[PDB]
């Protein structure tokens, strides 16, 4: 399976179904710093899923591995951000990481054999 572009379109159907869990809400769009005035002390890099979306459809990642350290950024700002490890955004984070790197497994393989194969 040695399509080095197939990558894109298996990206936009998992972010699909990443809108579609009610865990992704909070991690939909930019936070609102007006209920967390302080986020921009502690959150270097602001992340979201709307974000990633519009990156990929204007054609600003090259790699899924880029796409990856993205979405890894959502969960790592919420990690940084929680006061707790029991709080609900924060337990919402770490359901939607596992589901998100059960699924992004094979689109980081497929796609680095790819690249093998081309280069062989
Ligand atoms: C505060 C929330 C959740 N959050 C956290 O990581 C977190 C962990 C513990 C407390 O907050 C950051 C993202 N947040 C937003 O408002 N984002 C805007 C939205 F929701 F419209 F997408």
């Amino acid at each position: 399976s040695y399509d080095i572009q197939a990558w894109k379109k298996q990206c936009e159907e998992l972010l699909n179904l990443i809108f579609q869990c009610e865990d992704s809400e909070p991690f939909r769009q930019p936070v609102d710093l007006l209920e967390y005035p302080d986020y921009r002390d502690i959150i270097d890099t602001p992340m979201d899923f709307a974000t990633v979306r519009e990156t990929l459809e204007a054609g600003n990642y090259e790699s899924p591995m880029e796409l990856c350290k993205d979405v890894r950024l959502i969960f790592s700002n919420s990690k940084a951000y929680t006061p707790s490890k029991r709080s609900r955004i924060y337990s919402m984070s770490l359901r939607l990481s596992a589901f998100f790197e059960e699924h992004i497994s094979s689109v980081l393989s497929d796609y680095k054999s790819a690249l093998r194969f081309h280069k062989r």
